[PDB]
């Protein structure tokens, strides 16, 4: 094959005296007609090599038919029915169904129907404390603004007219008498926190918080206590920590008394236990960790941990009367169960290694609902018993996969320094380790990112080929602690790479697969480390497959959205030394001729402002003027799921083609 018409120019740049030319600079703009026709002419040499892969469609038609599947939520009981989302695939918002016991199901509200064109969406849900009333907000347009529709329950009719110019509002009722919202003006950017009683006008809402000056803030939130004794408003100016006052509804005119007076951490409301708060919060504890104290005397140095910050972020959820820690070890879910007192009843014996939802109840559910998912199993619904700790099926996921014919293993591998990381690999069930099972390794490594396992049509596709997908938990991630997330910036970026490396290897010794049945991909962050990784080791693996990546290091920051990937890559504009590490690794700036790199295929939209198509366009032409081997270089420029449909297809089929397929290893 031969490639376009990729001109050479000569905008050399200087950085600390040393010289570095820029044969592509043109191609930095997506406007010039040169560029935009360059596009045009390298898609056509693209989908003119893909036409010749015999298996694509086959490929295709697998995907498209088991993209989209039915869904459902967990049941919640609010009066005398039990509520429930359910989506049947191809429903652009999820419906809202009910039941009582001894009837059938019905649908009780459908979002899509509000909107003639499915622009009204559905936001926050509330129900009365009897369940006889709902509040809820709609979002229409894509504004920010929203409005608080009630309706009556029984009768599914509007009960007073809507709340208007709400904004960044929770609800949250007192019983039965109306409900705490937010908002900006009277129902300046000083937030504000109102209490709308039932029956009466919204322009008689009473201003609960945020008027006078010492109270004004960006943002301020409200949340009434499960028991409706207590009040908690917090107030923030930015994402970085906010105050919280609590009242004591239980007591006349009680004052706000302050739990936190500084913006100096983040802490909120788990519920409470009689005047006793159960607070989450970060201060003093980057992890975080889940503190009490007497809502009478709130303050910080009264804060008493129940739940001691540990090496891993905790996360706190509520229901059944007790409280679950929920961590990611090595990246996977771990959850832990207590009572109020601090007492730990014992760890939640999940269904394996994945990720979880869920474990939000009332005092009084009898059973609390948890999701779970992996690479091989898709979303699950399971009902867990408080007291006995037992856990059941409750709905199976309706995606057209067998979870029984799929495998996923945890595995760790020493990089490079002897760092230990996790890597965990998927295959279909009755895999043999002959080291020739077609593989694709995956990564991204950076921005305290991790790569927590998650359930994946176009995965679960690719293991039905009779592929292995293989995801490392590389450093620069957040699996494994602030220090995780530096071990690999700045001028550690190698770091990443090693990791990556090791990954690759371990994977053959293993017996998994071999260099010619090896692939490797990452999209933006990820797109630089097949990049590195590539140039580095282009005997390593048979493909590369880089997505919306950042492959010019030396000057990705003269980027404006490129101008915030700071304190992770660092510029060759703070020193020669910085300079020097950068151009070491740069992907665009460590690609050779007459030295034979993997089967490539640059992936990248026509225009795109998080990361500018230069990155690849760049890439492409150097790659393409430098490869000194028989493997193709391509780029693959996007102009709904359809679009991801075939862009998964062009990936699996241009991947096994390389690999010297005629036929799907499997047929799926």
């Amino acid at each position: 094959l031969h490639y376009p018409v990729t001109r050479q120019g000569e905008q050399v740049d200087h950085y600390f005296g040393q010289a570095v030319a820029d044969p592509y600079r043109w191609l930095e703009d997506d406007r010039s007609p040169e560029t935009e026709a360059w596009v045009k002419a390298q898609n056509a040499v693209t989908q003119d090599y893909l036409a010749q892969i015999p298996y694509r469609a086959a490929i295709k038609e697998k995907l498209a038919a088991s993209w989209n599947y039915a869904k459902e939520g967990a049941p919640f009981r609010e009066g005398r029915y039990h509520y429930f989302f359910k989506n049947d695939g191809l429903q652009n918002q999820n419906v809202l169904w009910r039941q009582q016991e001894g009837k059938p199901a019905e649908v009780f509200l459908d979002p899509n129907t509000l909107s003639p064109d499915g622009t009204t969406a559905l936001d926050q849900l509330s129900f009365s404390r009897d369940g006889r009333i709902l509040a809820y907000s709609l979002s229409l347009a894509g504004s920010d603004w929203r409005e608080i529709h009630l309706m009556d329950v029984e009768s599914k009719q509007p009960l007073e007219t809507p709340l208007k110019d709400v904004k960044f509002s929770g609800i949250s009722w007192l019983g039965n008498e109306g409900f705490f919202y937010s908002s900006y003006d009277k129902p300046t950017d000083q937030h504000k926190v109102y209490f709308h009683r039932l029956g009466t006008a919204q322009e008689d809402d009473r201003l609960v918080f945020g008027a006078i000056p010492a109270q004004h803030h960006r943002y301020v939130g409200a949340t009434v206590t499960e028991d409706d004794r207590f009040l908690l408003i917090s107030a923030a100016n930015s994402t970085s920590g906010n105050r919280l006052y609590v009242k004591d509804l239980s007591q006349e005119n009680a004052p706000l008394l302050t739990v936190q007076g500084d913006l100096d951490a983040d802490v909120s409301l788990v519920d409470n236990k009689g005047s006793t708060l159960y607070l989450l919060t970060n201060r003093d504890a980057p992890n975080r960790r889940l503190v009490t104290v007497d809502a009478a005397n709130p303050g910080p140095a009264h804060w008493r941990d129940l739940i001691p910050e540990r090496q891993q972020v905790l996360t706190v959820h509520s229901g059944s009367g007790y409280l679950f820690a929920e961590y990611m070890v090595d990246a996977t879910a771990r959850v832990e169960q207590f009572d109020y007192e601090g007492k730990r009843v014992r760890e939640v014996a999940l269904p394996g290694l994945g990720s979880v939802s869920g474990f939000n109840g009332k005092h009084d559910d009898p059973a609390l609902y948890f999701g779970f998912e992996n690479y091989a199993q898709p979303p699950t619904l399971y009902r867990f018993e408080p007291k006995s700790g037992a856990i059941s099926l409750y709905r199976a996921s309706a995606a057209p996969f067998k979870p029984e014919d799929y495998v996923s293993e945890q595995r760790f591998y020493q990089s490079k320094d002897g760092t230990r990381v996790p890597l965990i690999i998927s295959y279909r069930k009755g895999l043999k380790l002959d080291g020739s099972n077609p593989t694709i390794l995956y990564g991204y490594g950076g921005f305290d990112v991790s790569l927590t396992p998650s359930f994946s049509v176009s995965v679960a596709n690719w293991l039905d080929l009779g592929g292995v997908y293989a995801v490392a938990n590389l450093r620069g991630g957040g699996e494994y602690g602030q220090a995780w997330h530096l071990a690999g910036t700045q001028q550690n970026k190698q770091n990443v790479f090693d990791d990556f490396i090791a990954a690759a290897e371990y994977l053959k010794a293993e017996g998994y697969t071999r260099t010619d049945r090896l692939a490797i991909r990452g999209g933006s962050n990820g797109g630089l480390l097949v990049g590195a990784v590539m140039t580095q080791r282009p005997d390593l693996m048979r493909v590369a497959l880089p997505a919306v990546g950042v492959l010019d290091m030396l000057r990705y920051h003269t980027f404006t959205a490129g101008t915030g990937w700071a304190y992770d890559y660092g510029t060759s504009a703070d020193s020669e030394a910085m300079f020097d590490y950068l151009k070491g690794y740069s992907p665009l700036h460590n690609v050779r001729p007459g030295v034979s790199y993997p089967s490539t295929m640059v992936t990248t939209a026509d225009h795109d402002d998080r990361v500018v198509p230069a990155h690849s366009f760049k890439f492409a032409a150097t790659l393409q003027a430098d490869n000194a081997g028989p493997h193709p270089q391509l780029i693959r420029i996007e102009t709904p799921v359809a679009k991801l449909i075939e862009q998964s297809a062009d990936i699996y089929a241009f991947t096994l083609y390389e690999m010297g397929y005629r036929e799907l290893p499997r047929q799926p």
